[PDB]
């Protein structure tokens, strides 16, 4: 097996490839950092297509280029178990004991693990937890949380599996062993790229409406939909490929982002047999009726409202970017700006929405 990959991190810059997010987490990535030589865990975001990151320290939360220097590391998983000899596998905090004598190894640097929070209300946060005190520590809000004994029972920390693959693995030899039975998945698969990078090949990103669009001028017709952070806030909008390489046009606070873009969510359609909900789009009152939980929008969530993606009718013409459905809010970066529309003008808007298999549950 080789040993765990510790991606350079430049605060400030896009995500190295193939970053470890935080278990069921939108933007959240396991992160670590040096003072004197000590490791200590963390967490990075993304913000404006680069590396915002958070490690408690000196009982403060450390976030700066000031307090950190300039780069911290990002987990990285690159490759699969064939060429690297493990894949990682999330379990209870109180599993630990088990799963070492099952074989698996705790990542770990030195004393330090990362360790998640994940029913924390309000949110999960992704910390670190000291192999000697047994404590746990999480930065946020400008304070640090310690937290010990039975409360870490239910967190989550990292394995390495040493044998096999993950579950959905399809590498000829997890594709060659007898089937196990699975859970199909009911989270949206979301995969990390840079804008420029090459298109991807490990996935299947979803079109707008599932066709070519009929679409405004000096636009790609197939549009696909992509995630992107300004301000901690969610942005929706769209990426074409451009001469082999991903380019994206996002539209936020008034203004259309078309360059300098960084690192983006590209969002993936599973293959049918492991996924437990199908997409479509759905005209915007349909798409509302969320309630009954039939086809539910994507959506990503934030206080400021949850944001969905959504092809807007401008001009007569189809166009890739976002909505907040509770809201009745939906727009496009367009023209050097942002274009928006309210109230009874996001009517003819046409939702990404998903809808759960039978046996299966989706929010
Ligand atoms: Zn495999």
């Amino acid at each position: 097996a080789k040993e765990d990959t510790w991606a350079f991190g430049p605060i400030g810059s896009p995500f190295p490839d193939n970053p470890v997010k935080a278990l069921g987490q939108q933007n959240m990535y396991v992160a670590l950092w040096y003072k004197n030589g000590r490791p200590m865990h963390g967490r990075a975001w993304n913000n404006g297509g680069v590396i915002e990151c958070s490690f408690p320290y000196n009982k403060s939360e450390l976030t700066g280029v000031k307090d950190l220097g300039g780069q911290i590391q990002v987990l990285q998983y690159k490759g699969n178990h064939l060429s690297l000899g493990y894949w990682y596998n999330w379990i209870k905090y109180s599993d630990r004991f088990d799963k070492m004598d099952k074989g698996a190894e705790m990542l770990r640097c030195g004393d330090s693990f990362p360790i998640l929070w994940s029913e924390r209300p309000g949110g999960a946060l992704l910390g670190y937890a000291d192999n000697k005190t047994e404590i746990a520590r999480f930065s946020h809000d400008g304070k640090v949380d310690e937290v010990s004994g039975s409360a870490l029972a239910n967190m989550l920390i990292i394995a390495r599996e040493l044998k096999g693959g993950p579950p959905y693995c399809e590498c000829e030899e997890c594709k060659s062993e007898p089937p196990k039975p699975i859970v199909r998945v009911t989270l949206n698969e979301w995969a990390d790229f840079r804008c420029g990078d090459p298109w991807p090949t490990v996935g299947t990103p979803v079109r707008a409406l599932g066709r070519s669009l009929d679409t405004l001028p000096g636009e790609n017709p197939d549009q696909y939909v992509a995630l992107w952070y300004q301000s901690g806030e969610p942005v929706m909008g769209r990426i074409w490929n451009d001469g082999g390489k991903i380019a994206a046009c996002f539209g936020w606070g008034g203004h259309e982002y078309r360059q300098k873009i960084g690192s983006i969510q590209i969002l993936y359609e599973l293959p049918e047999a492991i996924r437990g909900f199908d997409y479509d789009w759905k005209p915007f009152p349909e798409a509302a009726q969320f309630g009954a939980k039939e086809w539910i929008p994507v959506h990503v969530d934030h206080h400021k409202g949850n944001i969905s993606p959504a092809v807007l009718i401008v001009d007569g013409k189809e166009i890739l970017g976002k909505a907040d459905i509770r809201n009745e809010r939906a727009t496009i970066g367009y023209g050097g700006t942002e274009k928006v529309l309210v109230g009874p003008a996001v009517h003819s808007c046409m939702v990404l929405c998903r809808k759960a298999k039978p046996g299966c549950t989706i929010d």
